[PDB]
């Protein structure tokens, strides 16, 4: 056979990115929120390299490629962050970058606190289910494919296929580790139910992101160049409500 | 909107068939089996009427239609039978027809007794699960679609899509109960798992049917005309192993 896409997912998985954060700084709301936005920009390049290499993706209309990234960029970063929080801190802390990690204090100072808790719960869920690296990588792919234009895509031809495979390949992963079907059947629930749960969270994250952005002047936080563009394009579409989450349940 | 798949399903559900059995007769292996085979013929005709009226069915290539039936005819009848046995006897007895119902003694004389038990366990599942009539109708539609030719279908064009609709429809039916996603997922698991259990049973039934078919002279068990051909046509394909059951997990 040809290489399993899972084996390719592993190959194209990005290496971790540093924030270039200065940890001697007092933890100040504005400074935290801004360095986070710096991090996002760096990660934004990473996730885009990734999606390109992501099998099936290039075969979508570039307006399709462009929209999917626009919607899901937040969820993918947040999801991946929760998986780092799990491997490194055991869901105890929010591990954004090896050099910027949110302890309790920082979550309170972020003025994102309730949103931080929410992200943390995603991480703890990872530790509760003991998600395997394979499960994670498949899930993260599906996340990309889990929010779509309310009016459907140009490549919907290609898309519905791709989405199916990554669902299939997710099954291939739940099946391999475990053995019994009663088990497979419930794994699949808990995992997909985890993916679904991401949507509500992202909404909240976005809500605040948008807010910080519009009020960036007043609040005095900085969104860097590349980051603005993406938000700028996304903000209107999602407020228009052209963005449809695809649930499992 | 346009009428529910499930509302059509209900419309086209066959009325119950009578066997025309003389219950004053003694309960004897040959008269019992022969009488079932008469019942199987009568049901056979309505099963086919049913499948035609089944939405998305006539859109399948006509070889696919004939194939699928030959495969699942046994499972449909036995599935339906266990449903009746749940509705009328509460899983207690085997209600093939209102006039011919197997109680313990008849399962003894049947000389299929371990199979009778098997079928009695299907109905008992219906009762353990408290299956709704809507759940039942969707499952029975799928049962048609759950054993396919191993080589594939001429138009798998349509089939795959149709099969999904009935799966969606089945979810539409579980959801109605107003449960949450986890209960729904659990209903779904336990239904399709009742479904899948059907093959094991049916395999066994086919076997003893094939047997009684061949040995009828020996056994003095008479297969009405129309029952004969379907078996004639099916038996080869089966023993060649060209029939692939479609499961919901191993
Ligand atoms: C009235 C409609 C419906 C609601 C739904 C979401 C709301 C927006 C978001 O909250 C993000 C952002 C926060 C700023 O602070 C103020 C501006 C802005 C654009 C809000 C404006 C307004 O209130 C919105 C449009
Ligand atoms: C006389 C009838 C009764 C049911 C039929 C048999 C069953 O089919 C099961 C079995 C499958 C094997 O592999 C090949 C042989 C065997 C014994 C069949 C051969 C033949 O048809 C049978 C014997
Ligand atoms: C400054 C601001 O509005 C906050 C709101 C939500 C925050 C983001 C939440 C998800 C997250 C995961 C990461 O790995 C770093 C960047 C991001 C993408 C965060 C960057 C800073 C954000 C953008
Ligand atoms: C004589 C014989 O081979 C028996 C073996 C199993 C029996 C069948 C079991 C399933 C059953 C359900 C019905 O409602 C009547 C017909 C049938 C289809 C039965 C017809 C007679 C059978 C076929």
């Amino acid at each position: 056979n040809a290489p399993s896409l899972i084996s390719i997912l592993q190959a194209i998985e990005p290496e971790v990115v540093y924030a270039g954060y200065d940890n001697t700084q007092p933890d100040t709301t504005n400074y935290l929120l801004s360095s986070l936005n710096r991090l996002a920009e760096k990660q934004l390049v990473s996730v885009v390299k990734w999606a390109k290499a992501l099998p099936g993706f290039r075969n979508l209309h570039l307006d399709d490629q462009m929209t999917l990234i626009q919607y899901s960029w937040m969820g993918l970063m947040a999801f991946a962050m929760g998986w780092r929080s799990y491997k490194h801190t055991n869901g105890q802390m929010l591990y954004f970058a090896p050099d910027l990690i949110f302890n309790e204090q920082r979550m309170q100072q972020s003025a994102m606190y309730d949103l931080c808790q929410g992200m943390q719960q995603i991480s703890q869920e990872f530790v509760r289910l003991q998600v395997t690296q394979e499960e994670f990588l498949c899930m993260k792919a599906l996340l990309l494919l889990s929010t779509v234009p309310k009016e459907g895509l140009k490549s919907q031809a290609s898309f519905d296929e791709m989405r199916m495979n990554y669902i299939k390949e997710l099954n291939r992963a739940i099946a391999k580790k475990e053995n019994n079907s009663a088990q497979n059947w419930q794994r699949f629930y808990q995992l997909t139910k985890l993916l679904d749960s991401m949507h509500d969270l992202v909404g909240g994250l976005l809500q605040f992101c948008f807010y910080t952005f519009v009020q960036s002047q007043a609040l005095s936080v900085e969104f860097p160049e590349m980051l603005v563009e993406i938000i700028s394009a996304q903000l209107p579409k999602v407020l228009a409500g052209m963005a449809k989450p695809l649930l499992f349940h």
